DNA sequence: ACGGTCACACT
DNA sequence: AGTGTGAC
């Protein structure tokens, strides 16, 4: 009991933008605002794939990955913003740049880890101690947490959601012992205050609304963030974990969404995260491996040690395009032209990256898929990247994958390529 | 015909 | 260096 480590050492927040691509388009185009809206790419095929959905639109059942034509059936008045197309492919520059706006603001408060284009993890442990020191035996007002939810509260002895939020928050605050600096719950609470400030700054400065989860680790922070979206932040305490995890589907936990989560469910015959507590660390390790087993054992107990990496920028800069079914490239000239298009966009992004971030990519990775292959990549190959030259990069990429072309004629390409991928990696200071 | 990107574990 | 999984 005295020696058991509860994973309450850190205060971690995950801030995730609400329907991010939609918001970027909405900010730029006021007409989209407060309306059922979605962002689509490649309009020609079935109206284009939906990649982002406004909350008004989600009410109609519109979802990501839905074809726009299908979405229209559910929501006749659905408004659509198209992903920019450059050189015959979708260009995500606007959203990347919008992401930078958010990331830079967040970086002001603490070192951040860029988990995705629209979200980043924040370790507020240092910030919290300092803030706790700044306010002395200073009780924390509810006003400082206007958008905060306390998961699991209210409990025990208004049918409006805001009323519920307030009751829960009040129960939490009344419970709090302000005087003790060490208390994890107090630390989470102060962390929540900062997140409120972080989120207000984001909205004021970009016009983008976001949600956040405050907890002692990344997994819990991420899970918490989703609980009260949109435009709200949720504090998941260590104590709330048992009840929260008791009915929490295993797939919900980050990294348990795929095969591992399925095997975990299949092998152990359980549905909920909480049920994982019944197994010894060794038991979990035997089925899912040493690293996974330890992670699962600690995680179902609300404990995770994965640190918030200090990484604001992406480690890689990549361009890729799919050429599905009939559109697969079956000629050498075709492959070369598309490689060139990818290389050109990559070059523009690489050049801007070098100026902005003082770094150069020393390695080029070329990936392709042949028709009928199961795998996302038929082949992956890498060559040195010494110049930010689109022609050289595309020329080099062709050299690397050219032998994949079986056909004797060599003016043709067989099998036709379903996918082309170019990625710049191994960045170095410059 | 569930696209375009990213990170990272395993080998 | 290459492959596969998971995420968003
Ligand atoms: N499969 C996916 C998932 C997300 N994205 C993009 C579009 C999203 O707007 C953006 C952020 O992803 P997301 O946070 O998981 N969902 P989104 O931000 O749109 O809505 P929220 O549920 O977070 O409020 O990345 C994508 O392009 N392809
Ligand atoms: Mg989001
Ligand atoms: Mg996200």
């Amino acid at each position: 009991g005295p020696h058991m480590a509860t994973g309450q050492d850190r205060v971690v927040a995950l801030v995730d933008m609400d329907c991010f691509f939609v918001q970027v388009e909405q900010r730029q185009n006021p007409h989209l605002r407060n309306k059922p809206c979605a962002v689509v790419q490649y309009k020609s095929w079935k109206g284009g794939g939906i990649i982002a959905v406004s909350y008004e639109a989600r009410a109609f059942g519109v979802t990501r990955s839905m074809w726009a034509d299908d979405a229209k059936k559910l929501c006749p008045d659905l408004l659509l913003a198209q992903v920019r197309e450059s050189r015959g492919k979708a260009n995500l520059t606007k959203y990347r740049e919008a992401s930078v706006e958010v990331m830079e603001i967040m970086s002001r408060f603490a070192v951040i880890e860029r988990a995705s284009i629209d979200e980043a993890y924040v370790d507020l442990t240092s910030a919290v101690q300092e803030r706790l020191q700044k306010l002395q035996g200073q009780p924390i007002s509810a006003d400082l947490l206007p958008s905060t939810y306390i998961e699991g509260l209210p409990q025990g002895p208004t049918v409006q959601k805001e009323g519920m939020r307030k009751q829960g928050l009040f129960q939490w605050l009344d419970s709090l012992q302000i005087d003790n600096l060490t208390s994890p719950d107090l630390q989470l609470t102060v962390g929540a205050v900062i997140v409120e400030e972080m989120r207000a700054a984001i909205e004021r400065e970009t016009g983008f609304q976001c949600s956040a989860g405050i907890s002692h680790n990344k997994v819990l922070a991420k899970l918490a963030c989703g609980l009260n979206k949109p435009n709200r932040q949720t504090l998941v305490s260590h104590g709330s974990v048992p009840q929260l995890f008791s009915q929490m589907p295993i797939r919900k936990i980050r990294s348990l969404g795929g095969k591992l989560g399925a095997s975990v469910i299949e092998i152990l015959g359980i549905e909920y995260m909480g049920e994982l507590t019944q197994f010894t660390e060794s038991q979990l390790q035997s089925h899912f491996g040493e690293k996974n087993g330890s992670w699962l054992y600690a995680m179902c107990r609300g404990i995770e040690h994965d640190p918030v990496k200090p990484r604001q920028l992406p480690k890689t800069i990549g361009c890729s395009k799919n050429f599905p079914g009939k559109t697969a490239l079956a000629t050498r000239e075709q492959v070369q032209w598309w490689l060139l298009q990818l290389a050109q966009e990559l070059e523009e992004r690489l050049t801007k990256d070098r100026n902005d971030n003082d770094r150069v990519a020393t390695q080029l990775v070329v990936s392709i898929r042949v028709q009928g292959d199961k795998r996302l990549s038929s082949l992956r190959r890498c060559c040195a990247l010494t110049r930010y030259d689109a022609h050289k990069m595309s020329h080099d990429a062709f050299t690397v994958i050219k032998n994949c072309n079986t056909s004797g004629i060599q003016t043709e390409w067989s099998p036709p390529l379903t996918m082309l991928f170019l990625c710049a990696t191994k960045f170095s200071a410059s």
